[PDB]
């Protein structure tokens, strides 16, 4: 996250950092077994962390999980990222509590200038690599769909939306790719793209979770 600010410890219950050995994605938390991320964050041997803040130090509430299965949308493209979307299903249930939490998926799309609350341990630094040990945080709106398309034209699919500042300063980055955009309390986008990190006229681009919703609840319902 570029331009943002420190969240606190746990104030993002539902945020949670895919694990390999070290941070490389974010999610999450739909339900006590599974986690919501993006497509291109794949990969097999991912470890589930919840409760995390400081993702460096075991500072308590943590709770490391393995994930069971990945399910990437069948769609997935990843010249285009169009479907950019992944289920995780979680080895156990989690405890949820006041600070391991799950998020509402939407019953509407949101519309532009909605305000949203984006987060994660992804790059802090447009030019250059700084990743941080807690969880940062971003507030950002909803852009329209001329502004996103105007800004990446050709490149803008119905399942992607444009938040940010096209004066640049403020957005999120790599590492925080498969995390939450949540708005009105509910998950309206998933961290997936955009052209360099909190550069103007270049917002970041999400995966527009109210189009995926009855796919959620299918594939979770017959999994
Ligand atoms: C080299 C590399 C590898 C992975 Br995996 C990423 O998710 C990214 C990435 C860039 C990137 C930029 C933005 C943005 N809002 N400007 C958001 C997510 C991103 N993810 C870059
Ligand atoms: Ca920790
Ligand atoms: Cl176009």
């Amino acid at each position: 996250i570029v331009g943002g600010y420190t969240c606190g410890a746990n104030t993002v219950p539902y945020q949670v950092s895919l694990n390999s050995g070290y941070h490389f994605c974010g999610g999450s938390l739909i339900n006590s077994q599974w986690v919501v991320s993006a497509a291109h964050c794949y990969k097999s041997g991912i470890q589930v962390r919840l409760g995390e803040d400081n993702i460096n130090v075991v500072e308590g509430n943590e709770q490391f999980i393995s994930a069971s299965k990945s399910i990437v949308h069948p769609s997935y493209n990843s010249n285009t990222l169009n479907n950019d979307i992944m289920l995780i299903k979680l080895k156990s249930a989690a405890s949820l509590n006041s600070r391991v939490a799950s998020i509402s998926l939407p019953t509407s799309c949101a519309s532009a200038g909605t305000q949203c609350l984006i987060s994660g341990w992804g790059n802090t630094k447009s030019s250059g690599t700084s990743y941080p040990d807690v969880l940062k945080c971003l507030k950002a709106p909803i852009l329209s769909d001329s502004s996103c398309k105007s800004a990446y034209p050709g490149q803008i699919t119905s399942n992607m939306f444009c938040a940010g500042y096209l004066e640049g300063g403020k957005d999120s980055c790599q590492g925080d790719s498969g995390g939450p955009v949540v708005c009105s309390g509910k998950l309206q986008g998933i961290v997936s793209w955009g052209s360099g990190c909190a550069q103007k006229n270049k917002p970041g681009v999400y995966t527009k979770v109210c189009n995926y919703v009855s796919w959620i609840k299918q594939t979770i319902a017959s999994n």
